[PDB]
């Protein structure tokens, strides 16, 4: 059967089955079509279908599994449903089109959908020449979502959405939200991640994103970025051999980065750079951090709150500023010089460590060979595979002190402040160790030879620990002995 609908007419209901094509050159309101799709979109023989032609044009047209519309050139489609993997072969316009489970909208050459929903499984794809305005974004971030092989204007991604553009694709002014996803191997110009995700893949460029609270813009490798303005509470990554240039990083705004990475704009302190193995100027604060690999470097580096610079053994750091919340994580085969919160200087260079301050989150690894002097551990962690302890060592409020060798120490560790837990390894020497304040120190499974541990306020614990030294206790402490512990030899 092959019902024609003429200009000037207007026809309504009615269901398309078994391959009958319904040509429509005047209106054709509210049909079901149930056909035209029977073996599929990769096949060229399917038959039947509604074929809105050029003049023509098809309302509330429902498409179900099997069904196909087919919007030719100068045919117009509005109020279309498609569900259950019906689909639209889209050379016309089409105008507030919903996808449901699986049902399709190929956008074709000349072709133009504006306002399609994508909902639950739904599938947009635009091809070369094709256009989508206004397009909601729904789902494919739990084969769906919206593919841009041709272009997308206007685009929302909700939760759960996921927006595809293909190498030859472009994306103009996408919004994205927290939850959904945009893949770039072609361009995406002026994308707002209002809590949403952008990912930039080899050979992809995004120009002018924004970067609101809770986005997230990441550059891989090969993929580029120009003009991101990272706001407060933004990220953006730059994956080694990623770029990213003109960045704008507003006062706690993320940066996360290495010197492998390319990543030039301002921040609040003014012009930065990581180019070509070399670091300046970078603020690090909010969930940004630098890593500093072997044999690069970093100079006037901000470590704010949340922020995280990380240098690797063969690495450089100077004029390191840290502050409030900023976190450290070095080794001592690292050179560093800066200043602590306090004002303090510090440095590592030559396998030596001077006047290091670990924060909570903050870690230090002291090498075989090298010597650690004045080091203040406030909560943070302290790990040693060898090497010398030396001046005064601090221990306080939650710091960790982790033994994997023979650590020596000749001059004073010390606990002030709350805990501290100095466990593995061993420890020798003819330092002393001082024990004040109500905390405890525990010595868990360690070899610990000093001269004496002044035990003047609180609790010292051995366990399962081999302790060498004479233990001199005074009022107002408590020392316990547990596990396997043996102790030589004496108290007073």
């Amino acid at each position: 059967a092959d019902i024609v609908v003429h200009p000037g007419e207007t026809v309504n209901g009615g269901t398309l089955v078994n391959h009958d094509n319904q040509f429509v050159s005047g209106t054709a309101n509210g049909v079901t079509v149930s056909t035209g799709l029977e073996l599929g979109p990769d096949s060229d023989e399917n038959t039947g279908g509604q074929w809105i032609k050029a003049g023509g044009t098809g309302r509330n047209t429902t498409v179900t599994a099997n069904g196909r519309q087919i919007v030719q050139a100068g045919g117009t489609a509005s109020d279309t449903v498609i569900r259950d993997g019906g689909g639209q072969s889209l050379n016309g316009l089409a105008v507030n089109t919903t996808l449901d489970n699986r049902g399709e909208q190929w956008v074709h050459g000349g072709g133009k959908a504006a306002g399609t929903i994508i909902n639950q499984d739904g599938y947009q794809t635009i091809k070369h020449g094709g256009l989508a305005t206004g397009t909601i974004v729904n789902t494919g971030a739990e084969s769906s979502g919206q593919m841009v092989g041709g272009t997308a204007e206007s685009t929302t991604i909700n939760k759960n959405g996921r927006q595809v553009i293909w190498s030859s694709g472009m994306a103009r002014d996408t919004l994205i939200y927290a939850g959904g996803d945009q893949t770039v191997h072609g361009e995406a110009h002026n994308t707002r991640l209002e809590g949403g995700n952008q990912y930039v893949h080899n050979g992809g460029t995004a120009t002018e994103t924004l970067i609101n609270r809770d986005g997230w813009q990441v550059i891989k490798e090969g993929g580029t970025a120009a003009h991101t303005t990272i706001n407060q509470k933004g990220k953006l990554q730059v994956n080694a051999g990623g770029k990213a240039s003109d960045v704008t990083q507003n006062t706690g705004g993320a940066l996360v980065t290495s010197t492998a990475a390319t990543v030039t704009g301002t921040n609040r302190l003014g012009a930065f750079s990581v180019v070509a193995g070399k670091a300046d100027n970078v603020v690090l604060e909010n969930g940004g951090r630098l890593d500093v690999l072997s044999g690069h470097t970093a100079t006037n580096t901000r470590v704010d709150d949340g922020g995280t610079l990380d240098i690797r053994n063969g690495g450089a750091a100077t004029t390191v500023s840290m502050g409030n919340g900023g976190v450290l994580l070095a080794d001592s085969g690292a050179a560093v010089s800066g200043t602590r919160s306090d004002g303090k200087a510090f440095s590592i260079g030559g396998g030596q460590a001077d006047a290091l301050m670990l924060e909570k989150g903050s870690s230090f690894t002291l090498n075989a060979g090298d010597t650690a002097t004045d080091t203040t551990v406030n909560g943070g962690l302290f790990t040693a595979r060898g090497g010398t302890l030396a001046g005064t060592t601090t221990l306080n409020n939650g710091a960790i002190l982790t033994l994997s060798g023979k650590t020596v120490n000749n001059d004073t560790l010390t606990i002030r402040e709350g805990d501290a837990l100095l466990q593995g390894g061993s420890l020798t020497g003819n330092g002393s160790v001082e024990k004040s304040g109500s905390g405890t120190l525990t010595v868990s499974n360690t070899t610990l030879t000093q001269k004496a541990v002044n035990l003047n306020e609180g609790t010292l614990t051995l366990n399962d620990s081999t302790v060498t030294t004479d233990v001199i206790a005074q009022r107002g402490t408590a020392l316990k002995l547990t596990g396997s512990t043996v102790l030589n030899g004496a108290i007073d």
